[PDB]
Order: C-alpha cells, then structure tokens, then sequence
DNA sequence: ACCTGACGCGA
DNA sequence: TCGCGTCAGG
DNA sequence: ACCTGACGCGA
DNA sequence: TCGCGTCAGG
C-alpha cells in the first residue's frame, strides 16, 4: 500500500484543493472540467484517498496554484 | 460510496 | 500469463 | 411551513 | 451509479 507519508500528502493536496475550489466558487464537476478529469476523481483527491498522478499534479498547480 | 473495466507491478 | 491492488469514470 | 424536482457531494 | 442532504420554486 501507500507509505505513511504518501497518505499524509494525499490528505494535504486534497484539503488544499477543496479550500481553493471554495474560494473560486467552483463545483467539483466544474473543477473537474478545468482539471480535465472526472468529478469522482476530484472527490477522491479532495478526501485524501488517492495521490494525484503526474498529469493531474501539473494541472492542479496550473488551474488552482496548489502544488 | 459503491460497482466495475482497465492499467502496474510481482511474497 | 496468471494474479491481486490500484487507478479511473459512471 | 410544508411538498417535491433537481443539483452537490461521499462514513 | 447509487444514495442522502441540500437548494430551489410552488
């Protein structure tokens, strides 16, 4: 499974993503359109259940500024 | 949150 | 190839 | 104030 | 997709 530190980063990114999405008044569906991914994938990261892959980490910082 | 098709990697 | 875990959209 | 169709998000 | 909570007009 994931390393204890991997879990931590999961929670970190997701919490940051959610907070930046509320400031941009975005829905998960809308943010997923921006991030070029599924709305379910948004909730997955947003709940620290899965670390973003390489393609999405690049987009997360591009769209939200979180890296 | 759970069901399922598909990719990543080997007590 | 065979087999579970995981990644992804629905 | 309550009934109901529809959107937001996952102990 | 499935399922409750909530948002909205009636």
């Amino acid at each position: 499974g994931m390393t204890p530190e991997e879990i931590a980063e999961a929670k970190r990114i997701g919490k940051e993503v959610k907070e930046r999405r509320k400031e941009l008044g975005l829905t998960q569906r809308e943010l997923a359109e921006k991030l070029g991914v599924s709305r379910s994938t948004v909730s997955d990261i947003e709940n620290g259940r899965r670390l973003p892959s390489e393609e999405l980490l690049k987009k997360i910082k591009e769209i939200l500024g979180v890296g």
